[PDB]
């Protein structure tokens, strides 16, 4: 609005940040509004675009490099005499592809945390714990307790020795350089197992536990951020913080993220906002303001630290900010998280050995999409590790014509006592976001699908004596997932898909495909996204018809009834030969009443069909004649009963014309027929209105007798008859 208004997290100071507005409103006359709405990292992308979003943008860094990829933030130009002011590294923390897109305002660090009482000088060093431990073993205490199901926590330790995510040596980070697999993490994890081992850690141990027991006492030393100090002050225990031990001469490496302010591209007023930004908020006034409101911790103003650095606490985090790391901007920080934290656990349960779980750790950060989906796999079929699969041998990101890279083929034995026939279950791999590095599908977040969302899946009846499950399925699949790529067509549990093709280029008449969720397999959690499993179900094309006519859902729970042609897991039988309805006449009735109860899914259909005819006109008439091919006169119940009735149009179009007819209900808009005008047409297309009453005596009328069939009324004629359409005699 040409104001500034600022969007930030409940947590922080405003108040102060509002008397900042006011002294901005003294000085240059422009108000300063400051609220803190729900959930503002998700908002921030969703409202920035429309132009009601913050003119400026307060959150730890780790979001906008998010922001910043999808062009949200201005770059930010602030001459040497104000990047000299703060801390170089902070800077380094506001880097997105070499470019500065923020003001640092606060870093926040993990430190070491002891009792004064306990420990009066703290160990300078990891090796000196274990007597240490020991000793206060002698008093029935130990010596360190801290997450360890969180690597946030065990990070440090790891990267002390020279473990590291993603090295950034010019402000870029190369994703491809991951150090989880170097002799510093290998030396960290071994030394962590060490310590949980000889039983001066234990692998259970939690936040809670941790903070309890230094609150009530119970334990002589943690690691923990600012924020968990207010609950040690209402303790009253002793306690200094002060510098993490030094693990083989080197620093601990403790996350560090600084609290930042950045400036929204679709800000008018991005000038305000830097002289705001630089002139007032960051001077000892605006953030001392803020910081009596509440404490922001550990500055990133040189000047200011200084004043907060008597603080022995200030100091500490300040120290293991400066000799930790900052942390990443990628989104891929996300599968790094998900990787080292199973390895950590696995390694500290004994599940695994420390160099297999770094081992399989640095490589499940290449890939953790299709390993996530492994999971999955993996825990269906534990009997199976390695299953036949078809691979892409030219992927599809490099001018690939399959845009799925893998097919994974299972022998299901299936359920006899359930009557699941044994078969054989394929599952692919490509539609949802494997690698994550935008090379198919663009980056999301954890929040929202992988990729498409979903990956295909189908269950083929396994012919007696067939000792290698049949590879054309992956091609059909390869068949509907272009499809999915090209067609961007809506694939959700229901729909359905006109092939008109045998789905094994055989001579069955399994020609279509219905699509349902996935009998046994859960949806997942990927760094990337969620992904859930959509079943491909082969049906005969009137199987396909009856789902158009009322819906999928009631279609597919009808073929999980008879067992033959589908039964509960929904198996493709392609040797099938007769349609549900052959099977068991009544199954047509429960078609019709859902048609009845629940309305149609077509809203139109390609027949043949005309209506009489002749610098375009509306025209309107008061006498109507159709024409219908027995195919699409056997439509016009469901035109009525199915669309009228519920309020919904109807369309005939022409196969050999460019005539059209649309039934037309009360209720509908935007028809140009009227109940004054019931037939009215535009050039060829031809629009009638019937009004319920009329309908239902026009479906009584309607019920065998020889072609040509006539129905005749006050004021409108209808026709049923063959090739007269197909062949004209003039």
């Amino acid at each position: 609005e040409g104001k500034l208004v600022i969007w930030i997290n409940g947590d922080k100071g405003y108040n102060g940040l509002a008397e900042v507005g006011k002294k901005f409103e003294k000085d240059t006359g422009i108000k300063v509004t400051v609220e803190h709405p729900d959930k503002l990292e998700e908002k921030f992308p969703q409202v920035a675009a429309t132009g009601d979003g913050p003119d400026i943008i307060f959150w730890a860094h780790d979001r906008f490099g998010g922001y910043a990829q999808s062009g949200l933030l201005a770059e930010i130009t602030p001459d040497k005499a104000f990047q000299d002011k703060l801390y170089p590294f902070t800077w380094d923390a506001v880097r997105y592809n070499g470019k500065l897109i923020a003001y640092p305002i606060a870093v926040e660090a993990l430190s070491l945390i002891y009792n004064k009482d306990l420990l009066p000088n703290p160990p300078k060093t990891w090796e000196e714990i274990p007597a240490l431990d020991k000793e206060l073993k002698a008093k029935g205490k130990s010596a360190l307790m801290f997450n360890l199901q969180e690597p946030y926590f065990t990070w440090p330790l790891i990267a002390a020795d020279g473990g590291y995510a993603f090295k950034y040596e010019n402000g870029k980070y190369d994703i491809k350089d991951v150090g989880v697999d170097n002799a510093g993490a290998k030396a960290g994890l071994t030394f962590l197992v060490d310590l949980i081992k000889n039983k001066h850690m234990n692998a259970d141990t939690d936040y809670s536990i941790a903070e309890a027991a230094f609150n009530k006492g119970e334990t002589a030393m943690t690691i923990n951020g600012p924020w968990a100090w207010s609950n040690i002050d209402t303790s009253k225990v002793n306690y200094g913080v002060t510098v993490l031990p030094t693990f083989k001469g080197q620093p601990s490496k403790p996350f560090v993220g600084v609290l930042s302010a950045g400036i929204n591209a679709a800000s008018p007023n991005k000038e305000l906002a830097k002289e705001f930004l630089e002139n007032y908020l960051l001077t000892d006034e605006g953030l001392e303001a803020v910081n009596k409101d509440k404490p922001l911790g550990a500055v990133a103003l040189k000047s200011y630290e200084e004043e907060l650095a008597k603080d022995p606490r200030i100091a500490a985090t300040m120290e293991n900010a400066q000799k930790g790391e900052i942390m990443p901007n990628i989104p891929q920080m996300s599968a790094f998280w998900y990787a080292v934290r199973t390895a950590v656990i696995n390694a500290a349960s004994g599940r695994q050995t420390v160099d297999a779980a770094l081992a399989a750790a640095q490589t499940n950060a290449a890939a953790p999409g299709l390993h996530a989906i492994y999971g999955e796999c993996r825990r269906l079929y534990p009997d199976q590790p390695n299953p036949l699969q078809v691979t892409a041998i030219v992927k599809y990101w490099l001018g690939g014509p399959d845009p799925l890279d893998y097919v994974s083929m299972y022998r299901n034995v299936g359920s006899p006592s359930a009557n699941i026939p044994e078969h054989w279950h394929y599952i692919s791999f490509g539609l949802s976001d494997l690698y994550g590095d935008n090379r198919v599908h663009e980056f999301t977040g954890t929040d929202g699908p992988s990729g498409f969302g979903f990956e295909l899946t189908f269950r083929l009846k396994r012919e007696t004596g067939e000792s290698a499950p049949p590879t054309w399925p992956a091609e059909l699949m390869q068949g509907l997932a272009r499809y999915v790529f090209q067609s961007e067509n809506t694939f959700c549990s229901g729909d359905h898909v006109s092939w008109h093709s045998p789905l094994d280029n055989s001579e069955s008449r399994i020609q279509h495909m219905l699509l349902t969720e996935d009998p046994q397999m859960q949806p997942v959690q990927t760094p990337f996204g969620v992904v859930t499993f959509l079943q491909i179900v082969g049906v005969c094309t009137e199987e396909l018809h009856s789902a158009q006519q009322w819906n999928g859902q009631g279609i597919l729970e009808l073929l999980r009834t008879v067992p033959i042609a589908g039964g509960p897991w929904l198996i493709t039988d392609m040797r099938r030969g007769e349609t549900i309805f052959e099977i068991d006449p009544h199954l047509q009735e429960r078609v019709d009443k859902g048609i009845e109860t629940d309305g149609s899914n077509l809203s139109g259909v390609s027949a043949k069909c005309a209506w009489d005819d002749l610098p375009i006109r509306t025209r309107q008439l008061e006498s109507v004649h159709l024409k219908f091919n027995q195919e699409s006169g056997a439509l016009i119940p469901l035109c009525l009963r199915g669309r009228l009735l519920h309020g919904r149009h109807f369309t005939y179009k022409s196969i050999t014309g460019d005539m059209a007819i649309t039934f037309v209900s009360t209720g509908v808009e935007g028809a140009f027929a009227t109940e004054e005008h019931p037939y009215a047409a535009h050039g060829p297309w031809l629009q009638i209105l019937l009004t319920e009453e009329f309908v239902e005596k026009m479906l009584e009328d309607l019920e065998e007798f020889k072609l040509p069939k006539e129905y005749s009324w006050p004021e409108k004629k209808l026709k049923v008859s063959i090739l007269p359409d197909v062949v004209f005699d003039s």
